[PDB]
């Protein structure tokens, strides 16, 4: 293979469907309540193990589960 470019063109997912994947839909209003309507932003320097505890989610077993999901999300530059 070996493909070096900057045009993946993939289907953008949303926080809602995203949570449904990990298996924690209960946290659908949580993030949305903490002004977290950005899926692309997640995975860099926001929504960490600590941020998950501040938003309200205290469940450790779930906190970590989310950390991984966010780490898998697409990461990139944010300039507007």
């Amino acid at each position: 293979g070996s493909s070096g470019s900057s045009g993946p063109r993939c289907p953008v997912q949303t926080v809602g469907q995203w949570l449904e994947s990990i298996g924690l839909p209960q946290y659908e209003n949580h993030l949305m309540a903490n002004g977290f309507d950005n899926v692309q932003f997640m995975g860099s320097n926001v929504m960490e193990d600590q941020d998950l505890l501040e938003i309200g989610i205290l469940n450790s077993g779930h906190r970590q589960r989310i950390l991984q999901a966010i780490q898998l999300l697409p990461s990139g530059p944010s300039s507007g």
